DNA sequence: TTGCATAACGATGCAA
DNA sequence: TTGCATCGTTATGCAA
DNA sequence: TTGCATAACGATGCAA
DNA sequence: TTGCATCGTTATGCAA
DNA sequence: TTGCATAACGATGCAA
DNA sequence: TTGCATCGTTATGCAA
């Protein structure tokens, strides 16, 4: 199924280098499993495969990260995000695609600055006043959904 | 902090923020360090007379109390690690530092501990400009700053 | 029926002293009238009841105000949101759940501090720029409404 | 047909002096051309057609601008938005009734400002975090479609 | 404020915001303390030379007059009332503090007044930072603030 | 600018911004004029080792790099023939005044050239207060943002 | 004095 | 409008 | 000069 | 697109 | 070194 | 969930 064709793709990235998706497909294909380019896509992207480099170091190969971090630059904006709604967020609640999140006074920029450098898939923006965020959800996604989001993270 | 701290943190809570429930004020006190439970809460709101109050067709409800902070200073020198990036002066004016969005947070903090030598700050996204009180020059609240830390 | 039942809380409330709603049903039961907790709970939330408490005072008693003010902490929030909307409030309107309220310039975060601090049940939250206010209608209610509600007290 | 009619319009218009609708409706209709002062009202709206006077200078009379400038005034608040926005806007997005615009860090403010200037038919309001913009779409244009109007000028 | 006045503040207003209405003007004027009617507006326009303008395609139009301030510092002593907390100072420096929210609105109305001894304002959310032109100090700026209540 | 300053400006527009594509690294760097290509930009991504990050169930990711800058005060000279409407001082303060809402956007050009007379800037809406490095006085950095001009 | 676990209490979506 | 069922919110007996 | 009351004027949701 | 009906917006005769 | 034109590559709305 | 078809995004051979 699509778990097991993930634990393959797992497999064939930490032992191959693979450069393209198309790629991928034949490294699948000569191992039986037959998959379009399209379902790759959304499988590196569960997966959160990253399309790795050097300086200088031309097109990437795909590596997926073991919880060890991207060297350097952390991913990591996420965990980050995550603390300082731990830290900062005092209530949730929504209106259709508007998730409304509340601070304590001057706190809301800040907050809302980690969440844009979170740069979440169903995050169109955030606008800061002093003490409130309004996080635009990015359709299909609601407002609920999306302040459900934020607060199994409070 | 202990019971009367606590209590005045909260009565200074209630003021600048709506608060609905227990369970938000347990969440703008441990923005500031302070972590108590519901049980507690209950106890401090119902010593401090706070009621929830509400006009006609007015909803569920806020938390309001009738009519420096203790732990001031200690809350804003909390912040200084993770916000303060760096200090700097000029005249009477101390210039902070800090992550971008954070002036705002860490300038309200400033404010609450009430420095009897700070006249008053302005936060811009960045920065923050903290007024000396004369005789008091910049430099010495940027070595104020810098020992907090 | 309905405005009779509650004439008779406003009677009941000033010559007793009710700590909960179920008991307020007893005290109505005794007196004919039967209803539940859910509909108490709304009359006294139309009524404007308030669970009274001094200092160190226990579970408190409900009371309505009679125009007489809730002692010290006025209520009064919503009086002083509709001083300044009269004085600040340049025109109203509206799209989907928004609500948008123009200001002179620079006067926008004192109005929607004013309004976030009336708590209106309607209001899920605000934002303010320099001369306009986001306020968020909290579903049902539109921002068609909720503007209304505001060009009512411009 | 319509812009038949409206070619006859800017013709009436720069060699009469029509201080009024139905004014321009009776010159139409010795003309031949029969319509409505609703019709009029649409066609001087697209024209862009304003009823001018100097100081003191009374009721005016109706001009279309020939790209030539309305004296002193420009109109211009579209020509100097579409500039900054040519300069400043990084991306655009929507969520319903919501375009979403950003920008360089600190320049939210600036670009904001320059499309409340433009006065724009199909805003309802803009507010300005740092980086991003709320744009708010009046019924029934979409965010979507607002947000395609700046993408063109982007 | 007479014609005059009120006309020279009617221009301030429509550059600053965008006027789609007389009703408009008016809610906009009654904010800094003028009460007139429409029929003075629809007047006071005209005498202005004031024009509703539109683009093409451009709706119903804002108005907008082509190419200090009368009652200026009135406009800024009527809101002290309101928005001053408390005045302070330090070197060149008046430090002003209002409620949550409210600095800009009452800096802004301090801009307007153009006052000669003032080379500037810069407002947080409840604190004014207003620099003293020399060799004015901050201290006698506070002093103006607390003597124009 | 030339291959190594313009890979300096967007290293320093990558980590205040979120580029999710090439194309938008592209407007941030025209907002500063800086004018090149795609092909250009795909190449100074590669050299700069510059990755498009995510993490699990992350979208299609955001250009950072691993681990003051060039024609940093040209970037903020050319903002000074638009948003610079006057300049003034007093002790050690500049002021200096901009179009409505374009203080934050010029303040943060000056803070970017980093100069060395400068300890921090503050920006209202239409005010930066420039705080001058002891002893350069506020008058002489008004004449050198004239200067600039 | 506090936390814990639980009881008492108040609010609310849904069907009628 | 109400009641029902249920859930979120607040109060409190007991151990420490 | 201004307000009041009202008339003149322009804009717009709806049906066709 | 247009017209109808209507409403929001602006101009103006008269009293003071 | 860069732009241009184009190829290679990755993402995604829709139907199944 | 997947594949298809397609489109937005990124890489690269060649002229200058
Ligand atoms: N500005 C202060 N102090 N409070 O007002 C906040 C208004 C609004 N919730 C906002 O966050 O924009
Ligand atoms: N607004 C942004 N992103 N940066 O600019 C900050 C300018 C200035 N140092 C201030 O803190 O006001
Ligand atoms: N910042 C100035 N001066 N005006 O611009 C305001 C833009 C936008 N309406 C806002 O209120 O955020
Ligand atoms: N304040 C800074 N530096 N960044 O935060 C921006 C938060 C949000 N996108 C806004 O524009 O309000
Ligand atoms: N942002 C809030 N809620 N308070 O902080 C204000 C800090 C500072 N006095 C200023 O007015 O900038
Ligand atoms: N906020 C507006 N619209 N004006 O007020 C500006 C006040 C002050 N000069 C500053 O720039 O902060």
């Amino acid at each position: 199924n699509r778990a097991g064709r993930q634990a393959r793709i797992v497999a064939i990235l930490s032992s191959a280098q693979v450069r393209s998706q198309n790629e991928l497909a034949a490294l699948l294909a000569a191992e039986g499993i037959e998959v379009t380019q399209a379902t790759l896509s959304r499988d590196l992207e569960e997966l959160g495969a990253v399309k790795l480099r050097g300086a200088d170091g031309g097109t990437g190969i795909y590596v997926v990260p073991e919880d060890g971090s991207p060297v350097r630059g952390v991913s990591g904006g996420t965990d980050r995000m995550a603390r300082l709604l731990g830290e900062l967020l005092v209530s949730t609640d929504d209106s259709g695609n508007l998730a409304v999140l509340r601070t304590p006074p001057g706190a809301a920029h800040y907050l809302a600055s980690a969440i844009d450098r979170a740069a979440l898939p169903q995050v169109v923006g955030t606008i800061a006043g002093d003490d409130t965020i309004l996080v635009v959800a990015r359709e299909p996604t609601t407002g609920a959904q999306l302040a459900g989001m934020f607060e199994n993270l409070r």
